[PDB]
């Protein structure tokens, strides 16, 4: 059971690698792991449960990849790296953006403070910028800047016909995130 | 000539009800009181009359970012108005970004000139703000603040919980363009 669920978590992992998120069926993990395909639903309520797990893995990874003075700088060095993530890693990077899981929803607090956990990286910074600004400002700003950041990287790795050219994603972060704050 | 303005407005009637992904060539026929064949006979393939619905929203995002020395508010706006558009129009907004288009293979020139006609309606108001920009750098900035509203909006209305709250989301987006031009 320890084991099994480690190898499932595992095996989840490998195939969102192989082919992507929609690419998991439990007949398929359960094939691989050696088990009947009940076992699957005996750790995890779903598939999408089973993804989380796999999504606090690339978390994990991407709070490696993330990690004073100049604090537009340290939020540049933290985009780039978000970039080369998505660019590694794409289908795990796409999985944490395709798994069901909501605001509205219940959001287990593993999750939540994973999630929350990586955002801190990022309001470090903005205090600095923003000395004025309250903490319900700094989030919203951390929010904001995130999501702008995302939007650059995701248009541009799909090499939509609206995005940032492949070659200056990096350049165009930088000049984006230079103005925050003057 | 009737037949091929029928299935256009069938096709975007599909997306409006029932998203991008549950558009079939059968039940267009059925709609449309003509076989499968006739469809292939006026586009391609469904890709080629997902792009005709495209152009259909291009033209209403046309309508409502044209609506009437401050460029800033002039972006702020324009950026409200693709929120609204976003929110209002869900599925031919989604419809968009899902649909089978890259830089890197053939973009119809006509689509492709749509989507530009769009983008100078940005790069106006960025040229006042940046008037030592050339048009290559003025082009590469459309896209970047293009992609960071996108992004707002995106996560925003996904509830994802890194995105900008709901309620919040026009805030955000005029607290991040007040900041260019520094
Ligand atoms: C910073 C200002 C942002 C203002 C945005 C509103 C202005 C006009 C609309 C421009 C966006 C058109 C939609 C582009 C859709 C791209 C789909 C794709 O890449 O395949
Ligand atoms: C403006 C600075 C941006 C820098 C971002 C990189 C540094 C911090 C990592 C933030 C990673 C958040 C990833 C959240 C994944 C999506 C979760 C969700 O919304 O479902
Ligand atoms: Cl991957
Ligand atoms: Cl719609």
């Amino acid at each position: 059971k320890a084991a099994l669920r480690e190898k499932l978590i595992d095996l989840a992992e490998a195939q969102i690698e192989a082919e992507g998120l929609a690419s998991l069926r439990a007949r398929e993990l359960a094939r691989q792991a050696d088990c009947a395909v009940g076992a699957i639903y005996t750790h995890f309520q779903d598939l999408n449960a089973l993804t989380l797990e796999v999504n606090g893995r690339t978390f994990a990874r991407l709070g490696a990849a993330v990690g004073d003075d100049h604090p537009n700088e340290r939020l540049i060095a933290m985009s780039h790296a978000y970039l080369a993530f998505a660019r590694e890693h794409p289908k795990l990077w796409r999985a944490l953006f395709d798994v069901e899981m909501r605001s509205d929803g219940p959001v287990p607090q593993w999750y939540g403070h994973a999630m929350a956990q990586l955002f801190s990286y990022i309001t470090t910074p903005l205090a600095k910028i923003f000395p004025e600004s309250d903490d319900a400002e700094l989030d919203l700003m951390t929010r904001t800047l995130f999501s702008s950041v995302h939007g650059i990287v995701l248009l541009g790795l799909e090499n939509r016909i609206s995005g940032v050219p492949g070659e200056q994603l990096k350049t165009m972060i930088r000049l984006l995130l230079e103005q925050v704050g003057r």
